[PDB]
């Protein structure tokens, strides 16, 4: 029926109704997975935006910056799915970057402690998750994370290149460490999307030029891309992790599938 | 239900029951994939082996250098599958070097006339099967063809490296053309398999060391590989192409999917 | 004391004295290099050219198609270096792609034929050339070919990008026979540069589209250069070459060294 | 004439006579390079090795993660070179990863805080040294990083692998800012060498298995490598550096220089 039907898959990263791990979840959910979600902060906020899923979800809360949440996960997930159940499925949608090492600071100006905090949330955190979730996971399994190409700096994304950088190194090695499991850990590298991880700069918030830039960074995405890219549109960055989450690619990891029209393959 | 369902394939590239593209068409017949069938040489033969599988499909004769072939293909094709009704995925399996180009036959031994003999089939074609069909595929097709990651030079392989180099070069710009018509355009670069392609070097054809050679090639492979890699099975790779056939990767075009047990990821 | 102060280098690929090889061999001249050129088709009009270089070098008529002029090759150099002596030094600056493969004719319409002159040429060559001088080549040497990025795919290219890979794979197996002999093979990958190469497409003789869009690729590549591009200046690639032909890189081979200005390392 | 005649040099990451940077600095002397050298914690140690060296240098204290060192850093340089003097390179031999990170603790179990202290050391700390320089640099300047292929994931290298795969990230931008100054931003990618880096591990101190681990790998670069490796001799990479240090790289900028043997290239 479902391409993940009967399948346990935890989604984190869900913040708005256009957050990746929202289309994530719902394209995971009409394919027959049944989910068990983490929010970060705004879990009142999360809670609203998860119950316009097309099913009943539970929500559980994870500050992957945090000790505690991290040492409690595998419990409070084997209670949410039931004793004896294991995960088949694991998201990485989590990420961030202060605005001191992206945008329109001058480079060399972000401070280490923000760098690190970075590094930690987008790139680090995705060993944290697997080290927490892999030992409730079933062989079979898929860990499935989000990347943006880094093998080419560009203007603005800075620190965040770097700690895209990172988190590619950290997955190949996670996946040296899910495949003791039968586990695979993957990348989707998608092009860039409308979500709350743009929307300050495309709003103009750090001023006209930046807008502008951005703006030049999505026209030249859809023009190199042979199929197009439509910045607004999250759905065929969704499958994609479906597809990884899936029985379908089980030669594949410590990989990086790209999502984002084709454009890395091109330079015009 | 099926993952190609009610899809229109065609697949290329079956010789034996061990052929990669036998594993391709009996998967993609498993997941409700209308197939029609091309084949090279010995098609009375060919035709013995495809009653072999789940389900009844054309069998059409094709020698990737042969011009009458190839301008007479999308009409064949069209009679098999039916007046109005358009190809909805391409499978190309070809690849061949002659034995002065690929073994124990030194680098620099290799007569020009036999390596483009080998260019022709093993990367030329794949452009000339995509000029033939693009013009009977339907909006959101796919087209897949077989790779050998050539990224880093390695024994006996030689000058089908190189033929796969110049593939991987082709497939970048078949996406190009193939992105006018909607249609996506892929490789899936597999690890070694046990098909005619490698029974000579494997067989101990080619002298002890060349044997000796491959086997260290293979061993290392699986251990590399952090789900490990089985050269006796074609099925993981099978499911990948399908994967690529199928609406789940629909922003991935111009692009290599590594179906090698992930051991391009790993140095040791 | 010159950078190649007392080696002999034989460097193939001058035609009028707007080509890299005559740059190469102007510098290599400038830094103590005792050089063998070769010419291809009309050398009456090379040797006018060569005239104009620094020092006389004997220039050696050398068709890579010619069976005949490779199997003579060594005997002819060492007949113009003097018996006893040995190649430090080797250029390959040799490229050819007819116009059905490059410019304005459509992807598909390039005949095997016209692509494999273009692909025997510019990069099965290489290896020819390597297999004629490496037995008269010292210990220390250095084989250097020219390439043009082929990674990603762009316009007007086409069959040239192609024939660049395959370029790229064929060094990587030249550089472990050459091992085998103490000397290293690579390239170096040249930006856009205004010679013969270019000639047609920058002067309009492929009309205002594929002129257009030439000057884009060009523009593109002089912003995305942290250092800049200046494509009327050989002299830095030229430079780039003889740092290999030294023995200041001693522990590279079977590699890409890039004299593009750091476009290839920039996004936009 | 020696290759960096009259040249202006900061040379940092000296801590003992087998220390990368030590044969980078011994080079550049030989080369005529005046050099300013930086030093970290054991600076009585640094200055008795540095005794050893060609020439006599002045030796300032640099501790990468102390803000108060990076911002007087620029005037302590003048005051050493001469007042309206400036550099003309700039060497980043400085890196370390705590033993949670590195060795045989199992990935999972390395804590953010000494990941951090990893990437702060070895990748941060490479924009903090071009901050501080680069407004003391002439045009046609050179700096240069020391790296190791993080291209794929490997045994105990662990989070060492994830620091240099954000330093390459590091330096694509670092390129971007020193562009600006008519600088040029490199990284030496260079092969295993016997110096404190791996000491512990090569000796025996965590364990026979870590010890075959390293064993296997430094083996297997050595016959990977067509021109072969040797890990006690860091002149082939000291040479490298100083060739990127000169004029001979003019046109490279934000890239990776491969001193490894041409490892990196061959699969077997
Ligand atoms: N939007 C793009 O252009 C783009 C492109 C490629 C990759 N990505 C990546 O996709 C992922 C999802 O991002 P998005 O674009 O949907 O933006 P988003 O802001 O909608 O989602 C990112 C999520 O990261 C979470 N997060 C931040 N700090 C956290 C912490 N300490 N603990 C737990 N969660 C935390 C946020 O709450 C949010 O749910 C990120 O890794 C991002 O880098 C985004
Ligand atoms: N098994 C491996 O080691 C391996 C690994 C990666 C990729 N591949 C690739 O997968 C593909 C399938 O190979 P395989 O491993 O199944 O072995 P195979 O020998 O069964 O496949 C090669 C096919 O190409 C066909 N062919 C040869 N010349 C042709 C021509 N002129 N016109 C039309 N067809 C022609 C042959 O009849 C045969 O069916 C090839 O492209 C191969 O390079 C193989
Ligand atoms: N100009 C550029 O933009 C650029 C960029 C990157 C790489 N390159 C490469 O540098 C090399 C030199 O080209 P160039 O830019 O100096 O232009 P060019 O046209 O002046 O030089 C190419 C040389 O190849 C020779 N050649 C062609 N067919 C031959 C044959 N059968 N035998 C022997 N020699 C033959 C030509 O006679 C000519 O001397 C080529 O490999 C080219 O692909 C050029
Ligand atoms: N030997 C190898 O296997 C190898 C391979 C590739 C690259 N490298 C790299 O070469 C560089 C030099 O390493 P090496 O092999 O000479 O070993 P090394 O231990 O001699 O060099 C490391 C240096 O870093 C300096 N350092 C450490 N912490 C510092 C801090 N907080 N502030 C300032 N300086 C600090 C020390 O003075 C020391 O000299 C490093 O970047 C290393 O990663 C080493
Ligand atoms: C709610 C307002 N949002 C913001 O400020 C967000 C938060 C932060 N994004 C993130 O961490 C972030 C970015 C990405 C893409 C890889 N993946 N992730 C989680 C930055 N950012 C912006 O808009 C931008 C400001 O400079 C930019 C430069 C490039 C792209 C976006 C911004
Ligand atoms: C039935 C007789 N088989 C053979 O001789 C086959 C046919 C031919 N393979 C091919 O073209 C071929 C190889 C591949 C894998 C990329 N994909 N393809 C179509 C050569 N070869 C061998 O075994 C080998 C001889 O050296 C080798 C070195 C490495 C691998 C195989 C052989
Ligand atoms: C003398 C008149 N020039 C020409 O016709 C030359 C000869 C031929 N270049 C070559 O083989 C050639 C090209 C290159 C660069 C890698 N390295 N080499 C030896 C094509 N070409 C052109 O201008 C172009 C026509 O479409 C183009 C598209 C892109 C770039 C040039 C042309
Ligand atoms: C003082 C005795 N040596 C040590 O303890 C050193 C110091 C520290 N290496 C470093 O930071 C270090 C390593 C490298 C090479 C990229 N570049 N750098 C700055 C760890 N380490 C070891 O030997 C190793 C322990 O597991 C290993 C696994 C692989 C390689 C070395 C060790």
């Amino acid at each position: 029926t479902g391409l993940l039907d009967g399948k346990r898959i935890l989604v984190s990263g869900i913040i708005t109704d256009s957050s990746i791990a929202f289309h994530i979840a719902r394209v995971a959910q009409e394919q027959g997975a049944q989910l068990v979600l983490t929010g970060f902060d705004r879990l009142r906020l999360i809670q609203r935006i998860t119950d316009r899923l097309p099913a009943k979800a539970p929500l559980l809360e994870l500050d992957v910056q945090n000790e505690e949440h991290l040492a409690s996960l595998a419990g409070r997930v084997t209670e949410a799915i039931g004793a004896g159940n294991k995960l088949d499925g694991v998201v990485h949608s989590i990420g961030f970057m202060p605005q001191t090492g992206m945008g329109i600071n001058p480079f060399f100006d972000a401070p280490y402690a923000d760098v690190s905090k970075g590094i930690h949330i987008s790139a680090y955190s995705y060993a944290s998750m697997a080290k927490a979730l892999l030992p409730i996971m079933n062989p079979g399994g898929s860990i499935v994370g989000m990347d943006f190409d880094p093998s080419r700096a560009m203007p603005a994304y800075n620190w965040m290149t770097v700690a895209k950088s990172a988190l590619e190194s950290v997955n190949r090695f996670v996946a040296r460490e899910a495949g003791k499991y039968g586990v695979r850990s993957n990348l989707v590298a998608a092009g860039p999307i409308r979500t709350l991880a743009m929307s300050a700069i495309v709003g103009g918030a750090l001023g006209e030029e930046a807008g502008a830039q951005i703006q030049l960074l999505e026209e030249g995405w859809d023009q190199r891309a042979p199929i197009g890219w439509n910045m607004k549109d999250a759905t065929p960055v969704a499958k994609t992790v479906c597809a990884l989450l899936s029985d379908w690619l089980p030669a594949t990891t410590g990989d990086i599938i790209y999502a984002d029209g084709g454009a890395h393959t091109q330079l015009l």
